[PDB]
């Protein structure tokens, strides 16, 4: 470990030695989740800090008309470009336009080189054996770039980008790394608790709008306040305490039995947004709304930015409980399945996931787009999403993924069809 | 007072809307001086505040050269430009490439309009009869739109951009009402002291490289520490207790009894840097190193940012001392000049200032850079270095700024065009 961040480190030396000796226009391009913002909010500690102004543009996915355009800024004043969380995937066009750049990605490379061209350098943990889905994050990528000027405090901003990215349970390989450096540097304290103790609002808001667990029986503030009430919790508290947890967990099982995932390593960091956790939840939030730029502000810890970044996420939260209480839920014998709007069907789908798969499509023109979630119980009991949405391709479609989690699509007509097959492969798969 | 404000109040009001109603990119191009970073400091935590992603260029001169540069990313995607502490001079040349801008400037303008055309707003003081040389500077210009948003926290940020162009004594106007309201709304606490205890260094140190007031006779650390030995303070004291205060100012009253500004009025932000007449120093000093970008994270309280600046502002000051030692004056009919270097030209003129005008210049390629400064009694007998530095286009050059201080840009006609200068500043007198 400390030989394969040797093998880094001659990547980052040159990503450093590059930044260092370019003194023209930067243009950094990210994603809006929360891993692509916690990247820029590292870019942009780590440009400032060595004396780089730099133009800063988030887009949803880096598409064939994106890149062209991006190429028009390149006529004249030739910039660097810094592509976080993106490029790899797409770094045929930006050779063919031959941009001075430094791609930053995670992503499964398409080019398998570090040093592309005289103009390209590719920083990508696939080249190195590194698993860029479980093993480190592109704010993990950012963070290996800014340490080698020193800047350890900006772990802090990629322990965030390892919790929306879901690599931190289990905490793998070089996020483990990351993680071990910032609480060494004192930028992170680590300490087991209960899920709900993370918000810092009354208990029973921070159980009533829950969503990692959901608990139907709990998602409503009158619910949490009496269940709280019952079992000798003053529901205005904004910190259980142990005697509090013991009660609380020993009540909740019987509502919620897979009590395990109540019980998290919280991370305390050095920010004003003192838990990762609930910076990562308002990093999502405020990306999820379009206020990119004022989720730069919270990385970069301004006080207006995070007083609407919370009011933001409470608001989302709300929205969320509420979408998740009108979804009609329906069961097939292995999974259950549900119609919902096309930009939360994904989100849904994962947040209701129990003990069977479950399934949300939406149906847009003739064409009807599924998502498909489990758990990591099921895929040691044998599921695999990614071949039982490949099925799709019987019914005139295309389907596929992970075993956790995979996508179809399927003509408008054929869904119920569709479904019954899928739920015969996973019931096999069971077995 | 509270009139003008109601007057200046439509066209921020109007700012405000422009500024929200833009999607595409957004351009603000800044001055390096103490006054512009905070500007831009300004810009950028207000441009945040209401999601807009902006590209953020400090210029050392809104030249001709860099407005056809600039004009050039017009030609796809036309940003909305956004210009503090400069704009107004070089308003014609901003009409004739139109751009999308907002020109937020403290200098005198060129043209008296708020709303040139459809294209441009100007919000420029000097329009409503307020003096941007002594009642409002560009970093209050950029509060007062920050303000139409609620973002009075940013107030501090305008605090440090009126010391920073000598604005504080005598407080007046615009700055009067900013500073008041930063103290209404806790952002500002205000407490009268001796000027070495802004430094939180060793008191020796502290005198040694003060330069206001600047004294030659304990501009070293040797003799501050022995001055201060024989009047019975520890030397190696970081603050000034009372009785060390008053042993301190009679002792330098007596000796040197032309000395001014031993106290001052602090203003303590809330800020990282606490201290608003330290921030000043420190904005000045990286600006003048070049270290833009460290400037902005300083304003934005980065910790990094603000280590480097420590760094950089001690360097700064014990070069300047270094160069006061040095700097040979030079006496024509009605100014004062000199040749010294780059980043300490403005500085040393300000602090030589006395009499007459004072004018630094350095050659950089094939041109020269001059900086002059006045005094306020010297612009109430009519000074106006504004007038007088314009005639560089005399000379194929160009020159202006405010009538205490100006600059002039080209070429190696050095000694010829400082020979105009005193001419006007004959007539003017
Ligand atoms: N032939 C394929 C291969 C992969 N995938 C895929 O599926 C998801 C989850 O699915 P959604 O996010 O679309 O629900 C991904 O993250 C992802 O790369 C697919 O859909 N089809
Ligand atoms: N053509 C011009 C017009 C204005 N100014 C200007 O002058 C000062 C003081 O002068 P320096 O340039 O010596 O700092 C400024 O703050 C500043 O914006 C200039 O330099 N040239």
């Amino acid at each position: 470990m400390m030989e394969k961040l040797k093998e880094i480190e001659k990547v980052t030396k040159a990503i450093k030695e590059k930044i260092l000796n370019h003194y023209g226009y930067i243009r950094v391009i990210t994603h809006h989740d929360t891993d692509g913002l916690s990247s820029g909010g590292i870019l942009a500690k780590m440009l400032m800090r060595t004396n780089k102004l730099f133009h800063l543009t988030v887009v949803e996915h880096l598409s064939k008309e994106v890149i062209e355009k991006l190429a028009k800024e390149n006529e004249v004043n030739k910039p660097l470009f810094i592509f976080a969380d993106m490029g790899s995937g797409q770094i045929e066009e930006i050779i063919k336009h031959n941009f001075n750049a430094i791609i930053l990605d995670h992503h499964p490379p398409v080019i398998k080189d570090s040093f592309i061209n005289e103009n390209i350098i590719q920083l990508n943990p696939h080249i190195f054996g590194v698993d860029g889905s479980r093993e480190i994050t592109a704010s993990g990528v950012c963070y290996l770039v800014a340490r080698e000027f020193g800047y350890y405090d900006l772990s802090v901003l990629a322990i965030v980008g390892i919790i929306g990215d879901m690599q931190y349970n289990p905490l793998l390989g070089l996020n483990k790394f990351i993680v071990n450096e910032a609480r060494e540097y004192r930028y992170v304290k680590i300490m087991n608790d209960i899920v709900y103790n993370i918000y810092d609002v009354e208990i029973y808001k921070a159980i009533a709008y829950c969503t990692k667990p959901y608990i139907p029986d709990l998602a409503s503030e009158g619910k949490a306040f009496k269940f709280l009430k019952d079992i000798g919790i003053d529901p205005n508290k904004k910190q259980l305490d142990d005697t509090d947890k013991k009660k609380l967990l020993s009540a909740i099982i019987f509502k919620y039995p897979k009590i395990e995932n109540l019980l998290i390593d919280r991370y305390l960091i050095e920010h004003k947004v003192r838990d990762a956790f609930l910076l990562s939840e308002m990093l999502n939030a405020v990306g999820r709304n379009g206020l990119f730029a004022v989720g730069i502000g919270i990385c970069l810890e301004d006080d207006e930015c995070i007083k609407i970044g919370n009011q933001i996420l409470w608001e989302y939260k709300k929205n969320l409980i509420n979408e998740l209480k009108s979804v009609k839920l329906k069961k097939l014998n292995n999974i259950y399945y549900f119609e919902g709007k096309k930009g939360m069907i994904g989100i849904i789908a994962s947040i209701l996931v129990d003990d069977k798969p479950v399934i949300g499509y939406h149906i847009e023109g003739d064409i009807a787009k599924f998502s498909a979630r489990g758990n990591r119980d099921l895929v040691n009991r044998g599921l695999n999403l990614s071949v039982a949405m490949a099925v799709a391709k019987e019914f005139g479609g295309n389907g596929g993924g992970h075993d956790v989690a995979s996508g179809a699509v399927v003509s408008k007509d054929k869904v119920q069809e569709f479904l019954k097959r899928v739920d015969e492969i996973i019931g096999e798969q069971l077995r």
